[PDB]
């Protein structure tokens, strides 16, 4: 019994967790990350991003990404590979370049081909393009969008497909999990990629939610079905539910209800293949350093002890 065994019993492919290389030297941490009752899938939190894999142009660095793949491979866990094209965690040579459409397109395609070719056969899915939308659903004015225009999105997908025809190609974003301008625009990215004749298999819903402000199970399910109706699969890719500190029994209970609704929405949607939490212990959560006054976002606490959210997840997975 555990999150992943429970998820597979309801026809999900996995329940999984992100991690990061610095944490792999923590033996108690790695023992629980390697617990396949709870985790059947791993995402590298940083070591397959552009700054990590191509720190100088045409100079590729795969050791840290390969370390996470090797752990998943030893444990029998699926990989989600993350992420090819993103405005954040670009190396200096991308962000500082004097580019034409032609020279940035060649550099983007070369990044994708090299990284996807290296990981061919290793990934369940790639987050091909990450966070291409503004909160109003217009295109984020990244260097890719400014220099190439909207075509950079389907071109990224087509370039990934050519290098690895089998991996599921996902568009990944946050604040697309509930009805609004951004979710509508994420549907429209699915439609645009297919209009270009390029392949998109999945929508990745980050699910960085807030305790007591989490969308209802019903609102989440409506949005999941809105994507699956377009002939793609879906997954919750980076689930965490950040609480206004300090922690209280009431906030931990609300967090449990919030997590339970996310898992239950996925279980209720044919085509929702799985849930990945953005790491699993509060000790290593990205949240407190980014969201002032927020924290304690995960189903285990900073001592690797289960919080009520672990039970809420198990209930939402119908265990
Ligand atoms: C850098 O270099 C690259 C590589 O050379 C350049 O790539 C080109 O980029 C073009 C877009 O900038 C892209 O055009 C698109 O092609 C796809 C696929 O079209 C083919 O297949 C379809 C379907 O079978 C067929 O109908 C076509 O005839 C083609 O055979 C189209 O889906 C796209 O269509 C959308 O956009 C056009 C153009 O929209 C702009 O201009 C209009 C009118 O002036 C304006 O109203 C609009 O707001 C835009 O400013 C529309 O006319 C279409 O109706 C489509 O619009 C829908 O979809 C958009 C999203 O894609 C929505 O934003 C829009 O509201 C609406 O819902 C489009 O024609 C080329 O395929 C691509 N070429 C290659 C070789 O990859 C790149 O431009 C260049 N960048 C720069 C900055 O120079």
């Amino acid at each position: 019994a555990g999150l992943n065994t429970a998820a597979k019993a309801k026809g999900l492919k996995y329940f999984g967790s992100a991690t990061d290389n610095p944490e792999l030297t923590d033996s108690a941490y790695v023992a629980q990350l390697s617990n396949t009752d709870d985790f059947g899938q791993i995402t590298p939190g940083n070591s397959m991003k552009w700054d990590a894999t191509e720190p100088s142009q045409n100079s590729f660095s795969f050791a840290n990404g390969d370390a996470v793949v090797n752990l998943a491979n030893k444990n029998g866990q699926l990989m989600r590979c993350h992420t090819l094209v993103w405005h954040s965690q670009l190396p200096n040579w991308v962000s500082s370049g004097s580019w034409t459409n032609a020279t940035l397109l060649a550099a983007m395609k070369n990044h994708i081909t090299n990284v996807v070719t290296h990981y061919k056969g290793k990934c369940y899915a790639w987050d091909v393009v990450n966070e291409a939308l503004n909160e109003d659903g217009t295109f984020r004015n990244s260097v890719f969008y400014q220099i190439i225009g909207p075509a950079y999105i389907p071109i990224a997908f087509a370039t990934a497909a050519a290098a690895d025809p089998d991996v599921k190609l996902y568009y990944n974003d946050y604040s697309i999990e509930y009805s609004g301008a951004k979710a509508t625009a994420a549907q429209n990215i699915v439609k645009m990629i297919k209009a270009y004749g390029a392949k998109i298999d999945g929508v990745g819903l980050q699910a960085h939610f807030i305790v007591g402000s989490t969308p209802s199970q019903s609102d989440l399910t409506t949005v999941l079905k809105g994507y699956t109706a377009l002939g793609v699969e879906v997954a919750y890719t980076e689930l965490d539910i950040r609480m206004q500190l300090p922690s209280t029994a009431a906030k931990l209970a609300q967090q449990s209800t919030d997590f339970q609704g996310v898992a239950a929405a996925c279980v209720s949607t044919t085509g929702c293949v799985g849930v990945t939490i953005w790491d699993w212990t509060d000790k290593y959560s990205w949240v407190p350093s980014v969201f002032q006054g927020y924290g304690a976002p995960l189903p285990w606490d900073e001592n690797y002890v289960k919080k009520p959210a672990y039970d809420g997840l198990m209930a939402g997975l119908g265990a």
